[PDB]
């Protein structure tokens, strides 16, 4: 069967360090940047904060590609910002168009002192806490959350192995 | 109305550098560019040339999205590899689920010592060539080419500005 891994969580937590992995490890799979998908609206274009018209486009294409990168016989890794709504919505037209794929949905979480430097290597911040209180304002179930702030990344295989077969994320 | 640009030609022809200037130039545009979406895949992939499955995925995904932008009142700039073929089938589904597109294609040309040289600064060739030939021997109309062999860089703007409303171009 196929599956679909749709990776979120705040900036700078690893979700396209995770995410490229975890796509080089199933032997047919597609990895989706939700980002490189808004940024195609050139002229014209206004941050997904500023557009539920253009932020809707931008989950219009990414679940049509996801769609047909599943029924094409391939895993899909989707990186991108996603909430119960978004995630419910996406996996509902797959559902509803592909037959025995196994949906999960993971949100990377570490610390929020680890954002904070995390980031202070971009270009040169407190931004980085915006998204961190969305995810848990948006009351989301414990299982989908995935804290790595006391893992290393020179275990990165093993937790890539992890969330591609535990169960806790298979979207209850 | 909306417009669809489908700039192809060789390898070094300046098809990104057109692309990126045309589509920041209308109002409201989409940028495809076929190579990002063909890389998606990566668990399995494979070169264009040698799997029509992927290939024809990589289209279906290029279409899909194209019509997404199209409906959602965007011009759209694709930048890829297209012969008659290609072009013609993506203009068969646009226009089957899109009212008042016109459709240009574009066939960037310049010269084979040109893209000689212009590829000389890549990496580190003959190669550039067997995609040259391959639009030639595809008896294509003479009126999608547009040699830019003795033009300026300089001039960019111009060019785009007539290959956008320049009718010969416009899909006789």
């Amino acid at each position: 069967m196929k599956k679909l891994y749709i990776i979120t969580g705040p900036a700078g937590v690893g979700k396209s360090t995770t995410c490229k992995r975890l796509a080089a490890q199933l032997d047919n799979s597609a990895y989706i940047e939700g980002d490189i998908i808004n940024h195609m609206v050139v002229g014209g274009y206004r941050p997904p904060w500023e557009s539920d018209e253009l932020l809707a486009l931008t989950w219009k294409n990414i679940t049509d590609l996801t769609v047909n990168f599943l029924l094409a016989q391939n895993d899909v890794v989707l990186d991108y910002i996603a909430f119960p709504d978004e995630a419910e919505a996406l996996a509902q037209t797959v559902q509803a168009k592909v037959d025995d794929v196994e949906i999960r949905f993971i949100i990377l979480w570490t610390n929020r002192e680890e954002l904070l430097r995390r980031d202070a290597l971009r270009k040169k911040g407190e931004r980085c806490l915006e998204l961190v209180e969305e995810f848990e304002s948006k009351g989301i179930d414990e299982r989908y959350f995935y804290n790595t702030s006391h893992l290393q990344p020179t275990n990165l295989n093993d937790i890539v192995k992890n969330l591609k077969t535990n169960p806790r994320f298979i979207f209850c």
